[PDB]
């Protein structure tokens, strides 16, 4: 217990530092396609919310789930999370009707499904964007049905918000089954299209099933620190259930997970590590300690 | 070679990226007294150069070298580093004469030795704050003439830098004795003073010949990459000495860094430790690979 304990650690400690400098590096690299894509639609991304440290804040998200990526290679998760936090700013708040919001939903479904956007929607040119980059960077066939998929859970599940914001609450269980409008599998997919190849999409089930794990996860880590900032009128999880039984839940499906996990990443292991690491940098950024 | 590689990476993966996830949370939080900071001496920190991203990059080099640290337990190091830059470009640039660049010498020093500051000199009032900071969040007593002295040799060294500048070169040799004008020394000292206990003091003669060292490493990282940027007219390392010698000069003097280290951790583990970091993150992050 004492003289167990290692007894050196400058040597792994300039070795991990080393390689967080190198991420911070890589995140620094990620930030001006963000900034370019900001560029083109400032229509989507307002200033007072997106400074450039949120965007800093994404980029270093992006690279330290995914390390062994180039900054280019990471061009399209980035951009596609940044759709999802414009997406969600003009449901969010932008949308007042029932009726606005469910044509948000059908356009971006339609541009996601190739149809070209109307001319004065932003959010549809942005995909349609993130679609073209995927057509011509994708490492696989037949990807398309699966991008739309998850586009298609993510805008369901949006609406579905939409409703219970304006509705005399659902059990935390709903609540939990409706992650897919956090947007983490529609990018981890996005992500997988353009570095995959054809043993990903031979895999791709397995890891959506997983991506969708990771995102109930991530959606308890949020909401366990979005608490005070959503108290915006907006739902969350300790309403639902109080703190004790939200912070045991994370821990279940965090193990969980990991055991999960640790038994794909022998078919798949850049994916499952990728998985990994994206629960692991969210929970900790999150929560902060 | 091949079985022998693990097998499994995913719950290490996690793991390391919420330790990541977790230190970048902890340099946002160490951003503010860096805008406060700001704030309080724009005189000093022209916005075209400092955007948030240069005070991005500077805590989260601060927060990743000392992770066990508190934002404000990192308050020091963070406003000393600044100050170094601010320092760094009244004499890089707002100074003509020899004049002047002997007269702000003399005034940080003066200020560094308890003298009040001139009502016009920002520098010599930020420096008389990080004074204060000091003197009442000093772990052990008699520190004044260590942190004076880091004073005296970082001027020094920069006053020996403008006559380089201005004069018919020094060898590559003279040019990395000079690295006190680099101010990672400083940095160091004057986050021990606040973090350290009388223990701290006690080895201070061999961390800060440690530190010395870690300096001359940051100097040649530093270089190595910002070639183009002072080819500003500014000096570098790779005019002495071409990039092979310079590369293999980093090389050992990393591995002998690292071997000093290692003896020292046993005598002083926390402060060794952040001194690996140190030189870990810079080099990587330098590099950027």
């Amino acid at each position: 217990s004492n003289a167990m304990v290692p007894t050196h650690h400058a040597g792994n400690g300039f070795a991990v530092a080393s390689e967080q400098g190198r991420i911070c590096a890589l995140a620094a690299r990620g930030q001006r396609d963000l900034r370019q894509c900001v560029r083109a639609y400032p229509s989507l991304f307002p200033n007072p919310p997106v400074d450039d440290t949120m965007l800093s804040a994404l980029a270093l998200s992006t690279a330290f789930i995914a390390p062994w990526c180039s900054a280019e290679q990471l061009r399209v998760a980035n951009r596609a999370s940044l759709w999802v936090t414009a997406e969600d700013w003009q449901v969010d708040r932008v949308a007042t009707s029932d009726d606005a919001v469910r044509s948000i939903v059908s356009a971006c479904q339609a541009v996601a499904d190739g149809a070209a956007p109307d001319v004065d929607c932003a959010l549809g040119q942005l995909l349609a964007e993130i679609r073209d980059e995927l057509a011509t960077g994708a490492g696989f066939t037949e990807w398309q049905p699966v991008w739309r998929e998850e586009v298609r859970r993510m805008l369901t599940a949006d609406i579905r918000e939409w409703e219970w914001r304006h509705s005399a609450p659902p059990s935390f269980a709903e609540y939990l089954d409706n992650a897919d409008n956090y947007g983490a599998s529609f990018v981890n997919v996005s992500h997988w299209i353009v570095t995959g190849d054809a043993q990903t999409r031979s895999h791709l089930p397995e890891l959506i099933a997983a991506s969708r794990e990771v995102q109930r996860i991530l959606r308890l880590s949020n909401d366990l620190a979005s608490y005070e900032r959503d108290i915006s009128g907006d739902l969350n999880a300790l309403l639902l259930v109080d703190r004790e039984e939200v912070s045991r839940q994370l821990r279940d499906r965090i193990r969980a997970c990991q055991d999960h996990l640790h038994a794909l990443e022998v078919t798949c292991p850049r994916e499952a590590l990728y998985l990994a690491r994206e629960a692991g940098f969210t929970t900790g950024f999150y929560h902060g300690a």
